[PDB]
RNA sequence: CUAGUACCGAUUGAAUGGCUUAGUGAGGCCUCAGGAUCUGCUUAGAGUCAGAGCGGAGAA
């Protein structure tokens, strides 16, 4: 069940180089996202103006143990 | 499998520079012309009323 990858090296910067070539957004573009999001959660968020909200990207398997 | 290194070699792809055939050529300067306008003199208008004629300067 566990990720087995053999080398790292030409693994990681394979996956890389086709995430640059792929974008669909870049940088300086203006954007709304949608997120699927579980209402019971929404009591914990916070003023954007007063504390910081910030949102990263993941890389494909990064997800997996 | 990855790295490096070079060779051709495809589009001139897409540019930069030297030499070169043919053709064209801005601008000011010199020179042949032109004469919007302004103005002096003169017999002459009326007793400024005009006209004519002889000069000087001079922009496009």
């Amino acid at each position: 069940r566990l990720l087995r990858i053999g080398n790292y090296k030409n693994t990681k910067n394979r996956i890389i180089k086709e995430t640059k070539n792929e974008a669909q957004a870049i940088a300086g573009d203006r954007i709304r996202m949608f997120i699927r999001f579980p209402k019971f959660l929404l009591e914990k968020i916070q003023d954007p103006k007063q504390l910081l909200f910030a949102v990263y990207g993941l890389l494909l398997h990064e997800h997996k143990n």
